[PDB]
C-alpha cells in the first residue's frame, strides 16, 4: 500500500490579495451578493534542505458559518517536479492565522496519480502583502 | 503537469440535479479578530444535491460550498469546492474559480477520481443553473467526463 510523506516543505507563497466588499455597478450590483476578500497565490516549494521540488498556485477567499466562524476556501494544485500533479481543496477556519490549516489532496499524475490525502499548510511569516513564508506538507495514500 | 493519458473514459451526461442551498450573504465582520481587521464575508452557498439520470433513477449524491469574490478588473467569480458520491461507490471531487456572469450558461471546473471506479481520472465538471423553483432549490443541468 503507497504511501507518499512531504515534511517540512518551504512554501514561497506569491500572492495578490484583495479587500473584496460591495459591488458598485453590473449585473452584482442589483443581486444580495458580497464579494469576498481573496487570496490569488502561485508559490515555490522546496524541501527542507532548499532544493526546490516544485511550485504552487491556487486561490482561496473569506467567507462566514452560521455560527459566526469566519473561514476561507481555497482551490489550488501543486506540480512536483518528482511525484507530478496534486490538487489540494476545502474550507479551514481562518483563525488563529498562525496554526497549520488543512484540506484533502488529491494526486492526478505521475507517481501521485490514483493516491489521496491531506495537504497542510501554516503562515509562518507576511512580511508584507506580496510574499509569505508558508510551512507545509502532504500526505497521500491508497 | 496534468496527466495527458486517456486510456480511460468516463463521460456522465445529462445529469439532473436537485441542489439543496443554504445562502448567506456575507459582508463585513461584525464581532471578534474578523472586525478588526480589513476584510469582507464573501456571499456562500453550502449546497447538497441528489443526482439523477435522465430516467428519474438516483445515480449520486453531491455536496460542497461556493463563494463569490472578483478579480482585479472586477470580474464576479465564484470558487466551489465540492465532490459527488454515486452510487456504484466512487468518489470524485470538483474545484475551481468559474465566471459568475451570466448565471444561465453552463460553468466548469476541473475534477479528480478519488475512489471507486473513478480512481485516478481526471477531467471536468461541469453544472448549468436551469431554474430556482424556490429560494432553497436549484435545479441544475450537470455532466462530468473523466479520462486517465
Amino acid at each position: 500500500v503507497t504511501t507518499i510523506n512531504l515534511e517540512d516543505i518551504k512554501e514561497i507563497m506569491h500572492t495578490t490579495i484583495r479587500l473584496g466588499g460591495k459591488p458598485e455597478s453590473g449585473e452584482a450590483a442589483e443581486l444580495p451578493i458580497f464579494l469576498g476578500s481573496s487570496v490569488e497565490f502561485e508559490a515555490e516549494l522546496y524541501d527542507a534542505d532548499g532544493t526546490q521540488i516544485g511550485t504552487a498556485k491556487g486561490t482561496s477567499v473569506i467567507f462566514a458559518e452560521a455560527d459566526g466562524t469566519v473561514m476561507q476556501i481555497v482551490s489550488a494544485f501543486d506540480d512536483y517536479t518528482d511525484g507530478g500533479r496534486v490538487t489540494w481543496s476545502g474550507a479551514y477556519t481562518m483563525f488563529p492565522t498562525d496554526e497549520p490549516k488543512s484540506v484533502p489532496a488529491q494526486g492526478v499524475s505521475g507517481r501521485y496519480r490514483g493516491l489521496s490525502g491531506t495537504r497542510t499548510f501554516q503562515l509562518l511569516e507576511r512580511p508584507d502583502p506580496g510574499t509569505s513564508l508558508v510551512r507545509s506538507s502532504l500526505v497521500l495514500n491508497g
